């Protein structure tokens, strides 16, 4: 079960001073659209298609949407699978620049997903601690050129991915505090760990939050299965020598199929055990709503128009 969202952030200062107007256009709750700006001596302006396109989607917000109705329409429903045992996913996708870590960390006087929902979790877990016992681990850590930190405790440096079965980061900081000042602090200083761009956080820097749930029943004379859930929020990296062994696909491409071993990437592995039959995965896209970013808006809704 997957639903995607799309996200388009008021546009900028930045963008108007370069000149820049509005082309996208939240225009119905799941349905967006991208007006073609125009320029240059060439383009046969005419065309057929011709200036504007739509794309629709599970849900769409712009500027109107307050950070917990996004909150809301994207991951609250996620939280009742989670403390059961299933597994959940929600990523932030796009340019930099469109959202994402508003989207996920959000900043002190407008959280985002992370704490919202580290906080219906905790409700849903003491509405239910009657019949239940709970334990709840959060780890927040980067992927940077595939290369593990630890965003918590940098400190320790490059960690490794160890199977302790399912796949855990060896070694990682996990924090158990239900306060969500606290969270939001920890998350706050955790995300400036993460690797900057030479010239800043750099563009290519996946910050994954984890948070796992145990779940066992206070009736003790009857066994029932004892449950895990994991929850998994990504603020992903932004959307933006001779190998002529390029004949090994010209010929594989005869009666097919694979002549590589392809190596999984660390946030590949890290997702094996989840991301499958009976899990959930929530994207939310993020564009920009300014005409000088029409080619990537136009990537975007395409990448994950439904
Ligand atoms: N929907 C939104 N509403 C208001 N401000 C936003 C919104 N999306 C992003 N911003 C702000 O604009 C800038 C966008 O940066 P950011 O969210 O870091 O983009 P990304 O994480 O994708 O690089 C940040 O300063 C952020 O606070
Ligand atoms: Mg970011």
């Amino acid at each position: 079960q997957l639903m995607v969202a799309l996200r388009v952030r008021p546009i900028s200062v930045a963008e108007l001073e370069e000149g820049a107007t509005l082309i996208a256009h939240k225009m119905d709750e799941q349905m967006v659209v991208l007006m073609d700006p125009m320029e240059d001596p060439d383009d046969i302006l005419r065309a057929h298609r011709s200036r504007e396109k739509s794309y629709l989607f599970d849900v769409a917000f712009d500027f109107t949407a307050t950070q917990e109705m996004v909150y809301q329409a994207t991951t609250k429903s996620l939280i009742e699978g989670v403390i059961s045992g299933y597994n959940a996913t929600v990523f932030a996708y796009g340019p930099t620049g469109c959202g994402k870590t508003y989207t996920m960390l959000g900043t002190d006087h407008e959280p985002g997903i992370y704490v919202r929902t580290l906080n219906d979790l905790f409700r849903a877990i003491e509405e239910t601690s009657n019949d239940m016992e709970y334990e709840v681990s959060m780890s927040y850590l980067e992927i940077y050129n595939e290369m593990i930190r630890d965003l918590l405790n940098p400190a320790l440096g490059y960690l490794e991915l160890r199977e302790d079965s399912v796949i855990q980061v060896a070694g990682i900081t996990e924090v158990s505090t239900i306060n969500a000042k606290e969270i939001m602090q920890l998350l706050m200083k955790g995300n400036r760990q993460r690797t900057q761009e030479p010239t800043q956080t750099s563009s290519r820097s996946h910050a994954v939050l984890q948070v796992a749930v145990r779940q066992r029943s206070r009736v003790k004379n009857i066994l029932q299965e004892v449950r895990q859930g994991r929850l998994f929020m990504i603020d992903l990296a932004g959307s933006e020598l001779l190998a002529l062994g390029n004949c090994i696909n010209a010929l594989s491409d005869k009666g097919s199929n694979k002549y590589i071993n392809y190596r999984d990437s660390k946030l590949t592995r890290l997702l094996k055990d989840s991301l499958g039959g009976n899990s959930r995965t929530v994207m939310i896209a993020h564009i920009s709503p300014a005409s000088t970013a029409f080619e990537e808006s136009r990537n975007t809704l395409t990448y994950a128009g439904r």
